[PDB]
């Protein structure tokens, strides 16, 4: 069957000429809206929630791991590393990495995450312990980011990446402390007021990752506190036929009002 949001987040579609994927679960009723759920898409950046959540499970069994420091040397910035250049022949803890990557969308800092777990895979593995047959991490930053139709490389599906963020923030995939920690962190994101935010009533409170790369995509995924209502999750994934295509945070943000009105 096609819901009347269905409809309405088609026409969004239409008028975008990209294509659009959403995924929504209301933990009021456990129910869900999806739009495109099972199609592919490229996550570039909202891959660091599965990266930062994975460091902070394995901080479950070690008391001092987010203290721990990363050397940082010239040879590790990459395209986008707005806190790392500052620590150049210096170091981060895997807290502040953590904190860069999802905050700041810091690449230099995911890629340390990254090399902490083992490399892509040791993300992958992680999201296959928590449940999640979809997610793949095949690279690192930035060219997780090349968004190639087509590819499967570092994609998942909206309806995998809503149960999974579900789990992570309200469930019990991670420990409370660390559960405490993530939200704390996604609640603190610099990145995310021109996307779902934009869409949804000012009183509502979120936390977020961004995301975007080649073929203009741009990409959102939030867990959402609204006035008076249990808690969202919420995934919105766009992307675009043309390499050079500009980002579309106002589409996010048109899916996130779509989604917010057929409450
Ligand atoms: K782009």
């Amino acid at each position: 069957q096609t819901s009347a949001v269905q409809q309405k987040l088609a026409a969004l579609e239409k008028s975008s000429g990209g294509r659009l994927g959403v995924a929504l679960i209301d933990t009021a009723d456990n129910t869900q809206v999806l739009y495109r759920g099972d199609e592919r898409f490229p996550m570039c950046s909202t891959s660091k929630v599965m990266a930062a959540a994975a460091v902070l499970k394995q901080s479950e069994t070690q008391k001092q791991l987010l203290n721990q420091p990363v050397e940082i040397k010239p040879a590790d910035l990459v395209n986008y590393n707005p806190i790392a250049e500052k620590h150049v022949n210096g170091t981060m803890t895997l807290a502040e990495l953590s904190a860069a990557a999802l905050q700041y969308s810091d690449n230099t800092a995911m890629n340390k995450l990254i090399a902490q777990l083992g490399g892509p895979g040791g993300v992958t593995a992680f999201a296959r312990a928590i449940g999640d047959e979809t997610f793949r991490l095949d690279r690192t930053a930035p060219t997780l980011n090349t968004a190639i139709p087509g590819d499967p490389r570092d994609t998942t599906t909206p309806r995998a990446m809503a149960q999974t963020l579900r789990q992570l923030t309200l469930g019990h995939a991670l420990g409370e402390t660390q559960r405490a920690q993530l939200v704390t962190w996604l609640k603190g994101n610099t990145t995310g007021a021109a996307s779902i935010r934009a869409g949804l009533p000012t009183s509502w409170t979120v936390g977020d990752k961004t995301g975007s790369g080649d073929y203009g995509t741009t990409n959102d995924i939030a867990v959402i506190w609204p006035q008076g209502r249990a808690p969202l999750v919420l995934v919105t994934y766009f992307t675009q036929p043309q390499q050079n295509a500009e980002s579309r945070r106002d589409v996010l943000a048109s899916a996130a009002r779509i989604i917010a009105e057929g409450l």
